[PDB]
């Protein structure tokens, strides 16, 4: 099973791609997309839809694990970032891929094995499951968290 | 001189389209497109999308007038179905404009201060039956943007 983490957000958009099943996954890429405020709003969603369109046709994968947070602060803020989570949706929803989300507690349990783990130890987790040296941007690392999540509740 | 109004919206998505300019406009479409909770959201959004995709290639409007976006969660919803609005704008290359309830009724009403704005839309528009308040309120949203050009 091939499988889309995403961590969403409008300034940073965190994307990973794994494969493999609940025993063994491997890593096939991850990025951390950034738009620029000084751009309008909506040519920050036309190239965060873009981008994610390109991904989404070149690696084909079987579902998307999205990130569900209960993060309630700031009306406009929530605004913002709502505009980015609909057009996320709206392009995997016509490139046909499922869309399944987790949210926090679920992935720090299916990586770690307990819902109060810190952060870095979730990441170190994802380094181990996928063999890489080092992981610098904690977006993608969290879209890599996702993905694998997806695949431990399959 | 081409305007489509959108009175933005997830279950309703009013759109109306006028051309002309602040003296007269001519009326050439409406709809409130419809969504069901029943549909998972990806999928409502999809449908909203495509819609406002499919009038946006075809009549090829000079701008777009939205309304303005006067609980966090609640925002966080409703910014959803407003970013795919914005994204068919953006990919149609059309600018939009946004224009508060005021500005409407100022633009609309000799009043300034909706059955009122509904009767000058279709006095507007020539436009004997209006039963659906999004759609009315898109075209109101167009018949603001000739005022303020």
């Amino acid at each position: 099973m091939r499988v889309l983490g995403i961590d969403p957000g409008l300034a940073n958009l965190g994307l990973g791609l794994v494969e493999g099943d609940v025993r063994r996954a491997k890593h096939l890429y991850h990025v951390c997309l950034t738009t620029e405020s000084a751009w309008l709003m909506p040519r920050r969603l036309q190239y965060l839809h873009e981008e994610l369109t390109r991904l989404l046709t070149e690696y084909r994968p079987d579902a998307v694990a999205i990130e569900d947070q209960i993060l309630r602060r700031q009306a406009d803020v929530a605004f913002k970032v709502g505009q980015a989570f609909g057009v996320v949706q709206l392009a995997c929803a016509q490139a046909g891929v499922p869309i399944h989300a987790y949210g926090p507690m679920q992935v720090k349990k299916s990586l770690v094995g307990t819902g109060r783990a810190d952060k870095e130890q979730v990441i170190y987790m994802v380094k181990a499951s996928l063999g890489i040296r080092e992981l610098f941007n904690n977006h993608a690392a969290d879209a890599l968290a996702l993905a694998l999540t997806h695949l431990a509740h399959a």
